[PDB]
């Protein structure tokens, strides 16, 4: 990684990744890997394995879909961070387990988990973008409440 835009490219094992400043795009691979975005705003993907994404703070990416496994987000400022989930939104579930945020695609063990979501804004992304639509926070706590209810 260097201050510049870099492209961080993982093998199938456990990657360490830093992108440091500049915006970033870290791919981990297979593998359980720790991708830190840092400042500016990245690109973060941890494919197959569990992995742990940093995006820092910025405006950060975090790429999600079938076969991403249990991955962890770990928020830290941003206005407009956003997750990119290759399902449909009709086929993603949304709970509160302790103070995180726990997404899962329907018919699949692949979840997102965003740590200390309900801590503080600053832990929290902004929208999820599904393949057919986005959804907001307001979105996302109302779809949290109605699936408790479920
Ligand atoms: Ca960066
Ligand atoms: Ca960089
Ligand atoms: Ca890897
Ligand atoms: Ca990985
Ligand atoms: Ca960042
Ligand atoms: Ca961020
Ligand atoms: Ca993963
Ligand atoms: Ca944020
Ligand atoms: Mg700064
Ligand atoms: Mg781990």
């Amino acid at each position: 990684g260097s201050a510049r835009d870099d492209v961080l490219i993982g093998d199938a094992g456990a990657n360490v990744l830093n992108g440091l400043a500049g915006n970033d795009v870290l791919s981990g691979g297979a593998g359980d890997d720790v991708l830190l975005g840092d400042e500016g705003s990245d690109l973060l993907s941890g494919d197959a394995g569990n992995d742990d994404l940093f995006g820092g703070q910025g405006d950060d990416t975090y790429l999600f879909g079938v076969g991403y496994g249990h991955d962890t987000i770990y928020e830290s400022g941003g206005g407009h961070d956003t997750i990119r989930i290759n399902a449909g939104a009709d086929q993603l579930w949304f709970a509160r387990q302790g103070n995180d945020l726990e997404i899962r695609i329907l018919g699949t063990d692949d979840a997102l988990t965003v740590h200390d979501w309900y801590r503080d804004a600053d832990h929290r992304v902004e929208i999820i973008h599904a393949a057919n639509q986005a959804v907001d926070q307001a979105g996302i706590e109302k779809l949290v409440e109605a699936m408790a209810q479920y």
